[PDB]
């Protein structure tokens, strides 16, 4: 009952420094989110065990 | 006695200008220092002569 659905997927992007900066620069990026189906099927707890 | 010590060699740098800008940029750029080995072998003279 768990899904991922990704609109972009992760990759990494280089050389996003400013103009005429000496120095280095790089990110990674994405865009994706979560989908649950059925949460009666599903529990959560909290405290110990 | 007279000696260059190098970390980054002098080179051009080409395509620094602001994005868009109908114009084209370029710098020198370069690191470096000097190193002097026996001073007593060396002189320096002010004045006329």
């Amino acid at each position: 009952g768990i899904k991922e659905r990704v609109l972009r997927a992760t990759k990494p992007e280089n050389d996003i420094q400013q103009v005429g900066q000496d120095s280095i620069k790089g990110q990674w990026i994405g865009e994706f989110g979560l989908e649950v189906n059925h949460e009666e099927t599903m529990a959560f707890a909290g405290g110990i065990a």
